[PDB]
């Protein structure tokens, strides 16, 4: 893995694994989002990051996810899978990072994603908008033009995602983090909540059908000692679900997202 | 990776991944047992793991013990490359070692043994080796005795008691989840030792680190099940546990651990 010969994109290629599977002998989807984060925390590494600068850790400032979307058209199966990330600027809102799978045997462009990094206090967990001063600390290391993934008019990553009305169709109560879920700073992966949205979605759609696209809004974070609830109802060969994470107990949610499934 | 030059086993370096780490910024010991898995998953591979005789009479391996011993964890962004090789053990079933060394200091960082069985998948039931289907895996074994843990009464060969009530410390309501179960849509056998490790205290785990875990495979555990994990300080700190179903307390696994001071 290294960046590409401008700097301004880094690129890594990773063999799918046995224990990375599914049913369908294709790697499963938080094993895609798995390698979407791994392939992002080398890039922030490779251009000098521990993704923090010397100014926001005086601060006590750090990115957190705000939104991801993830379209996969075909799932590596033993496969060589190279994807190529970059970030971008999106004023003073926050980040941006896309990433482009590809497979490094036919080169095509079998998936794609995008997610949207605010800027929030370690501590006190309070969000502010990226000053000027912090902002042009990594401009020198995103493209000046703009490089989308999704560059589409009306793309289905900057629409707003309703909230699940009761009674949700399908649910997945008593879904609690273990400490493989737990990251370095002991906090649970953001990949673990895209795995218990799709907790809820019945067998018989996962056996009938393929993951093709996935948009989820992180709004509070899971703490190692607390219990999730996982809700779904679908609103549609193509089918699309209303997903809703929630604290078992105050019902507070952590979570709201939409995943469009297509046949096999 | 690739077979070694005697093709008599299987080695496979692996770089240490971000996610792939703890608190510790070293690798998890569920990691290293899915890069222990990994490897021989290849191993099977690059030798071309059931046979057409076994496949014939709906049979498969199983793993029925585990011990692994752990002295220094792999850092993120270490590489890490582990030598596997299959034994026979008579009619008993096969034995799968495993060598871990550092790709840079060249020293052992660990080390892991297994005990398979062969079960009918169908009826679930164990059955005896039988000369024939024992010939056909020798081919691709050293013949000559070649263990990880070669000692004389180790700790890889004793038998592990069952835990008596009430157990000093529990985890109960866990639930394997879809990243859990494997291709044939059964929960990987590393879920088991994740779920052991989650009665044990943070305490402990904050302030020691793992050096040794022997888990013996008695049921499996369908997805639709929820266990609970018990462990009881039995002493360097060491524990014994037992996995259970929910409901009916039926015994899934039983094991014990060993912990060194930080
Ligand atoms: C107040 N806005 C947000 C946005 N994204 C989050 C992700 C994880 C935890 C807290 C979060 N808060
Ligand atoms: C009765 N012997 C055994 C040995 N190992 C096992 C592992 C998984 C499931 C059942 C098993 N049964």
């Amino acid at each position: 893995g290294s960046l590409t010969e401008d700097g301004l994109s880094y690129k890594e290629k990773f063999v799918v694994r046995s224990y990375e599977v599914g049913s369908n002998k294709t790697a499963t989807v938080e094993t895609i989002a798995n390698l979407l984060q791994e392939v992002g925390c080398n890039h922030a590494q490779s251009v000098g990051f521990s993704a923090t600068t010397t100014t926001m850790r005086k601060l006590h400032l750090i990115w957190v996810t705000a939104r991801m979307h993830i379209e996969i058209y075909k799932y590596p199966a033993g496969d060589v899978v190279e994807i190529e990330t970059w970030c971008q600027s999106e004023g003073r809102i926050g980040t941006r990072r896309d990433w482009i799978l590809k497979d490094s045997v036919t080169g095509e462009v079998t998936g794609r994603a995008t997610s949207k990094w605010v800027m929030m206090n370690q501590d006190t967990r309070r969000l502010q908008k990226v000053s000027d001063d912090v902002r042009d600390e990594y401009l020198v290391f995103c493209p000046q033009e703009p490089r989308l993934a999704f560059p589409e008019e009306n793309n289905r990553s900057l629409k707003k995602i309703p909230k699940l009305e009761d009674p949700a169709q399908y649910s997945m109560i008593g879904l609690k983090p273990r400490r493989a879920d737990l990251d370095m700073n002991q906090h649970v992966n953001n990949v673990t909540y895209i795995g218990w949205v799709l907790e809820s979605i019945p067998q018989e759609i996962v056996d009938t059908h393929e993951l093709q696209v996935i948009t989820l809004d992180y709004r509070r974070e899971c703490q190692q000692d607390d219990v999730v609830d996982s809700l779904t109802t679908t609103t549609s060969n193509d089918s699309q679900f209303l997903h809703l994470l929630r604290l078992s107990g105050d019902g507070q949610e952590i979570n709201r997202g939409t995943t469009l499934w297509r046949k096999k």
